[PDB]
């Protein structure tokens, strides 16, 4: 049950992927990169990860590949995708990890280029958009070009899901504080055209707009239209949190909404339960793409108004990427 | 009344005296308790992190600081009850240490010679004041009052505008907010609280403010109508405050804008921006809060309506302005 | 039959990861009790949840009076002054003294007035027997009874200065250490006992500190006694830290010499590591070492005559000098 | 010559109209070129994340910022050669792009039609000034010239200092260093250099600077005599330079403070502290270079003697008032 697997992109969710897939001692052989560099500096942070530490395989690089636990993959370094060799090492399933290649059209790209299928990192557009444990069900041996959404789709959704299931969501807005990412800047700088993005990153509480929650119904179909949301992007290096307010279709008490929660994460790998009082920094390295916080839970109530406001924490890199991965290898084997 | 003693020379208490300079005040400080040397408080009051070198000229002698030429005098009373402010004439006093946080805690005050206290927090059922959401609440007959958190006067201004103009039924509050000295630099434990035993500039961190669960005090309409919660994250200062309301019309983001940029025209409380700032631009802002149009975002289907509303604060420095504004009307009657 | 039961006073940074660590290498000591001034809940919500190393490794539950970890009960008390603190319920004989205010014989032997044999301060302690492992462990002995390990700092110095020495002869030597905050600094501007410095937000600042692992480096390399001065430089990172000196030795040398002179004393040495990789602090975190010489950053200024050596060494102050603190610890329990 | 471009309108290049602003200067800034929209360059320069708002007003048109009420025009022109110097009359370009940093390069904006250019950082062999140490040395025919880095205007007024009192026989410095631009925010990619891709608000970075290499360019009795390097760190501004010199003479610490009083003293570029500051209280000086006499330190073995001395510098605006000062000087010979 192999398939061969190219990456695009090795950076962070890139490098994670392959880290994750290795850890996982999946039967999934990936034999080739692109990037924008040399062997060399993709081996260097390979090997050396500021949030995730040493890697957990010898790596080394020739002139044309890093060799990875002994296993030898090969690295181009082709700005345009439709000009990767990807049939030089049969890479058949590419894990599209850019930020370049966000729709079918772009992605296109890799199949012209000789692969079968692409998994793209991000939302992109309207494609068959995958919650692993949510609706991976949808995905079948037709598809060429999936999505995995963003990290936020992944902690909103079995939230959500799990909510609308038990009690019915009539409408709802989240709000995500969440690690900064790549696309913001170091110090104060153009960052192409969003102002707030060319603001210091570790210096600042910036708020972003993010796609999650209006883009739900992708993945969650009955709660099209139904969410809003945004992000507030702030100085811890990985580590995220979603806030969801809803009203919801029932009258219920902190401890039902909890209950139902638990429910839903007994035996689901993706989607973990804690009522331990946690911090960002407890959920780094996670193996779920999303974990509920029962201590956060919050029903305010006045007459027949009530809101309630559910937390869910993740790690937006290596917790998302466990989801990612989940989802490539049935994606392979379809 | 003119003369001032200051309960607890921290990041508030400092930034009191930093305030009535900067606007001239008729009031001066006149006698200071805290827990050091006059040494260690002028090296604090002339060096801050948040605020950059002191405007004025400081020194100090070992009971005192001189600061702009004026003579201040340094107790270190552990316990209010033994502070001489007679000595020095002090009528009002700012109190800062959080460890005085009521009614009868703060009376030691009037007891060691003051007439007046005016609490810069949450300080349970006393006259709780938002300058320019309720300041007129105060009387002459009043001795102890609160200016409760900052985070009550970053909500009560835009909950008053959304409230008066629209009705609030119930909301949830949101404050993603600066960590401060009630946390941990690294991991270990502080008192009670699991939360804030936790390294606070490394984490974003869930926290217990009654910011809005105690909102009545200010806007008494909106008694038991709130709740909410808060997020510490790796900022020095600077917050920002989410409120999500369901209010009693259905509206547009522009005309919720409008009725707050209303609200906030010729309002020294208040301030209003449509650009898209983040923390920093907040840091030394002179209001109690600043509602950010950018944010606001109505979520509606059907008869349902979500209206998340959003509004900054420093902390710090914003507050104080507030504080400021409460104590030079107190001193008046 | 050698000593195997430890007591940790002040289950803190340092003292949470000493018992993360000895489980780590399946030691044979075992963990019986600790004294920390705080409830069974908060120690075990603390050594479940770390900032800086993630979550712990094995079952941590608690009672009343103990935590549970790894399915093996450790007793809890909390008595603020250490000559209370009662090791001879569970039969604690070392006592790994952590909480910072044992810093002498003169406070540090409460602890045997206490009913334990020996104690290993994690901490410069005077001039009492002082242990960097694998550079004077083998001045330690069964007559030893209350011994330090120095800083961080000094686990990390003392194994690049003794290569250099024993190679070149050190002449004269400064150090200065760009380090991690730690506990003693303040969060925000605030008193913080009569150090002005330490007042200040560590995480917003550079902060001048001082350190005496340089003056004091006679106490573990004793022919550099006075020879060296130094100071810190505390930096915005949660763990990891850096160690520059630069000498005047007694040979010429070049870059190429000092460092495979200390390639040669990192080889078979489970205390001190090399490195000739372009790595940054966050790649020490975790590390097993004392101290990681860094070979691409070694410098030599040559005048003339006169010459001057920085060579520099790479530290994990938490968990690296903890793994010291461990190898000592052991060595310890069998003399 | 009264007309000045700028090259770069990034963090010292705004800094630069900000600081010519601030001292009122004769200095016309007629045009910037940069690589965006005058919409994101107001943007930029009205909300500083290090110095808070810009304290005059500002606007933009499709090709335009005014600043002040004044117009700027606002190319975005990749390479040097095509910049339209020659429209408002630009003569002197403040080249801070970082991409032009050598005389055959920045000759590029001589053939674009302006006639001098100050390069804001190292550039090989040419002019390089340090005011108030070797300013005098700059000259009625040059036509492109260097202020050296941030570090340069660091090290060189406390080197000169030492080296005209006791002579500077051989030293080594260490820059405990503020993140730049030239670092990375997550781990990735940063051209050929490893320890730029890592994420540097979050490390220890050393990092390679020529300050200490190249000093010779400004005080050439020392040429080849110093060595050094930086360890970047988590800061957003402000940075401290450590230097350990064998001198030409026994000293103690208050001779060595002493002396380095007396360069300070009437020094516009070079100050003096003995108080335990921090890296904060650096942010917005008006210094290149401020001399701590707290850090002092001499260690003695027998006749072998090693001295160590610091200074801090905001290598942003700091290093800017230097930038200043010699464009200043330059615009009038
Ligand atoms: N928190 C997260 O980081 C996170 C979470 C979920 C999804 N994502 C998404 O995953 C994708 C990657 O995010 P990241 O944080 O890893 O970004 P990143 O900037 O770390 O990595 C992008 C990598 O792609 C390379 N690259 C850029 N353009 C390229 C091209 N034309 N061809 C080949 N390589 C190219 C870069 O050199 C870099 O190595 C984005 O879509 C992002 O939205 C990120
Ligand atoms: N920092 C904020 O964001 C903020 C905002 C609004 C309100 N407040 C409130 O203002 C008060 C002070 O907060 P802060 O951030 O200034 O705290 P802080 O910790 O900076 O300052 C407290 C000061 O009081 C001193 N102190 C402690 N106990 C004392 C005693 N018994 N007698 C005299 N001095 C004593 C300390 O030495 C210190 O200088 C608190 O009640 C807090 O809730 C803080
Ligand atoms: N980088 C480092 O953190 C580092 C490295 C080397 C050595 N050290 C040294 O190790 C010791 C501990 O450092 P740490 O960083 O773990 O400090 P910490 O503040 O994290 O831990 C101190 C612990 O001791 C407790 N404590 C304080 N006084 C007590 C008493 N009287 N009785 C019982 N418990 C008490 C505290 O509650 C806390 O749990 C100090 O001597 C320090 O110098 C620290
Ligand atoms: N601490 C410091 O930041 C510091 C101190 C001293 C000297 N310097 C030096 O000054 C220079 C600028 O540093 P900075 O921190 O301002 O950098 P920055 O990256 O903040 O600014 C660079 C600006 O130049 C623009 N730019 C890039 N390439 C360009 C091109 N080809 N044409 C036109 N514009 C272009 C960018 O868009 C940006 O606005 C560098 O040479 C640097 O070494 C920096």
């Amino acid at each position: 049950s192999m398939s061969k697997v190219g990456i695009n992109g090795f950076g962070r969710i890139g490098r994670l992927v392959l880290r994750r897939l290795l850890e996982v001692k999946s039967n999934i052989d990936v034999v080739a990169i692109n990037d924008l560099t040399s062997p060399k500096i993709l081996a260097y942070l390979l090997k050396h990860d500021s949030n995730y530490g040493p890697f957990p395989w010898s790596v080394d690089f020739t002139e044309d590949s890093l060799i990875v636990d002994g296993k030898s993959i090969a690295v181009y370094a082709e700005k345009e995708a439709k000009n990767i060799p990807w049939k030089a090492k049969g890479a058949e399933i590419i894990v599209e990890c850019t930020g370049f290649y966000t729709s079918a059209e772009k992605s296109q790209a890799h199949l012209d280029a000789g692969a079968k299928k692409v998994l793209i990192s991000a939302p992109a557009g309207e494609m068959k958009t995958i919650v692993y444990n949510v609706n991976d069900d949808t995905l079948d041996g037709n598809d060429t070009i999936v999505s995995v959404a963003s990290c936020t789709t992944n902690c909103l959704a079995p939230m959500a899901k799990a909510l609308h299931d038990s009690f019915g969501i009539e409408v709802g807005t989240m709000t995500t504080i969440h690690a900064y990412t790549g696309t913001q800047s170091l110090v104060d700088g153009p960052r192409g055209k969003d102002l707030r993005a060319s603001r210091a990153a570790a210096e600042n509480i910036i708020p972003h707009t993010t796609g999650a929650a209006k883009a739900i119904g992708l993945v969650i179909p009955e709660l099209s239209g139904k969410l809003k949301g945004h992000a507030q992007r702030v100085p811890v290096k990985t580590g995220s949190v979603t806030e969801l307010v809803s009203i919801l279709g029932k009258k219920v008490t902190a401890e039902e909404v909890n209950n139902a929660l638990k429910q839903a994460t007994t035996n689901n790998e993706s989607f973990g339960y804690t009522d331990e009082e946690i911090v960002s920094s407890d959920i780094i390295g996670s193996h779920f793409g999303s974990v509920f916080d029962a201590t956060q839970t919050e029903i305010t109530a006045v007459g027949d108004l009530q809101l309630v406001k559910t937390v869910a924490w993740y790690d937006n890199e290596y917790g998302f990427v466990t989801q990612l991965i989940r989802t490539l290898e049935k994606f392979a084997k379809l």
